[PDB]
């Protein structure tokens, strides 16, 4: 099914932006979304009230926490506001900063940023919803919980850009961070996948990142788990796993150094 | 395949894989600071061992510190510059604080995270600003440098008691990807390997790092290969499985996930 009703969904960054338009598809499928910023982001725009709005506009209702989400303590705030809502459902990892810099002039700070936000603050929301969702399968008749959770990667971290090797870290270690809590979520009813969206009828209008998000936060992707997305325009695009490209197997039990430089050597001769 | 005269840093060389490629690196001629934690360089003999493979006429210098503070990666670049410049960059220093996701504390993701991918950005960046500026004052506008970064396939695999290992493994692949397009134009080689830790000895990545520091892999850039004994496998980029467009210009939200859930239905 597609409807959410009875539903509680947790979205970070989701005071403007795409975060917002990924609040808003949840609460008008019926989810009661427990809205996640800055408590200067959320000043600034009406989310809470664009929300509740929508939401009570379907029977579910809408909370707004601020916080950090680098820090621990928001995401334990976030996780008592939907368990005070009637439990935890859907987890979407979305808050995010940049700080370009090309590598030999990327600082401490500007480093540290962005792993923290990232990737800090999607394995703390990630961690505390796995350990909520493993403990309610353990008091749950069936062993089993449903669970979705939807963490927001780029192709940045496919591609490695120049002037973004903090954000391409990040977004990298927020794929192998997901691929995990799939592994070890996905035996009691949990699905954890990856989004690699881009956003701005427009063909870069968030909806077309929106709808893929409504899908996985849904009972019908039950049979999704692990999988990572690409999504821009009215195109999802499924990634595979990275495949070899060649074998270098030696002569013997263990390869010559100058037997290997020779090999590899030869193979990237005619290299672009 | 001749190292004379050049000057390497490599982490994490107290023991394992660090000090099988801080040895292999010296047997070459290339002189060597050797970094890890105080306590580690204590316990280990590296520093004589690696001192001692003047026999291919250079020396061996220890640096001890946390990989994972900017003042040893700004100390680590101070005693190669000392020593003549910097020439060869293995990051190899990690530490395992395995635990299953739901258990996993804030202090066990940021300690694999901080000595992995931060330890690997403070060095990764000191060599890159380094062989920026040296490469400007060079005549001919290049530098030799080679960057080796230790990634593994754990984060590829995502193990179930291991995300902060994959996940900083990860990052440490995209890191170089960044490093290899931003240093490559300039002579810099920035390549990834992921070892698997008898086809489980450190001797079987020597062989490779050997290779990936040396003038001969002038043409590997921005690659990540596999050791696994005597295989190295290089690994393509991803590609796309399926694309799954709309007839029109949007999704219909409830055509999305028919076609989603068909396709996943029937797929092992």
């Amino acid at each position: 099914t597609t409807d959410l009703s009875g539903k509680v969904a947790v979205v970070t960054g989701a005071a403007a932006g795409l975060g917002r338009a990924e609040a808003l598809g949840l609460a008008r499928l019926g989810a009661t979304v427990v809205v996640n910023d800055v408590a200067s982001a959320l000043d600034a725009s009406d989310v809470v009230d664009e929300i509740g709005a929508a939401a009570a506009d379907a029977g579910a209702k809408a909370v707004a926490v601020a916080g950090d989400i680098s820090q621990r303590a928001t995401a334990d705030e976030l996780l008592a506001s939907a368990v005070g809502l009637g439990g935890l459902d859907i987890v979407v990892n979305n808050a995010g900063i940049t700080r370009d810099r090309m590598l030999f002039n990327m600082s401490d700070e500007e480093w540290d940023a962005v792993i923290a936000v990232h990737l800090r603050g999607h394995f703390l929301l990630t961690r505390n919803a796995a350990a909520y969702w493993r403990d309610k399968a353990k008091d749950a008749e069936g062993g089993s919980v449903f669970g979705r959770l939807v963490n927001t990667s780029s192709e940045a971290g496919l591609v490695g850009p120049v002037g973004q090797a903090n954000y391409a870290a990040a977004k990298a270690g927020i794929t192998a961070l997901t691929l995990s809590a799939a592994r070890a979520l996905g035996r009691y009813g949990v699905c954890a996948n990856v989004i690699c969206p881009r956003a701005r009828i427009d063909p870069l209008s968030p909806q077309h990142v929106v709808s893929l998000v409504q899908f996985l936060a849904s009972p019908a992707a039950a049979e999704v788990n692990g999988q990572v997305f690409i999504v821009y325009g009215p195109q999802v695009t499924l990634v595979s796993p990275p495949h070899m490209e060649r074998r270098f197997s030696a002569d013997g039990t263990s390869w010559d150094p100058t037997e290997l430089t020779a090999t590899l050597r030869d193979y990237f001769a005619g290299r672009d």
